[PDB]
């Protein structure tokens, strides 16, 4: 298949709220991912037609990428942090579903979740 629209980014009629939580989800634990070396091919959603793989969406329904995540902090989007916790982990075990143990892409998000999971880990209460 070609790629599917990517993930809302808004839902103009869910309620705003910004959170010690969220705040933290922005300011530290997506910058710091975003701007580790890894964090290219992890900023938009994976593109099926440029990797050239017909079958990526057969195996993934539910596809998620830190472009997205990064834009749905920036507008908003989640009420809670949850949420975006869960994000975070979907991106990730996408790449470990489709991809193999040996893969450069797979030691990536190894690389990155191992980052993910130390600063989660200082989330304030
Ligand atoms: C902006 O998005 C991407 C850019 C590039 C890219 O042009 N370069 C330039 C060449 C560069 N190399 C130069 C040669 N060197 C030895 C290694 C590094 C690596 C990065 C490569 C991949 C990108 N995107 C990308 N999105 C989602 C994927 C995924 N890739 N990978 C690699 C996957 C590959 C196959 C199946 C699935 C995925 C995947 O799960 N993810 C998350
Ligand atoms: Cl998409
Ligand atoms: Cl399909």
């Amino acid at each position: 298949s070609m790629n599917p629209p990517p993930p809302e980014t808004s839902n103009p009629n869910k309620p705003k709220r910004q959170t010690n939580q969220l705040q933290y989800l922005l300011r530290v634990v997506l910058k710091t991912l975003w701007k580790h070396q890894f964090a290219w091919p992890f900023q938009q959603p994976v593109d099926a037609v440029k990797l050239n793989l017909p079958d990526y969406y057969k195996i993934i329904k539910t596809p998620m990428d830190m472009g997205t995540i990064k834009k749905r902090l920036e507008n908003n989007y989640y009420w809670n942090a949850q949420e975006c916790i869960q994000d975070f982990n979907t991106m990730f075990t996408n790449c470990y579903i489709y991809n193999k143990p040996g893969d450069d892409i797979v030691l990536m998000a190894e690389a990155l979740e191992k980052l993910f999971l130390q600063k989660i880990n200082e989330l304030p209460t």
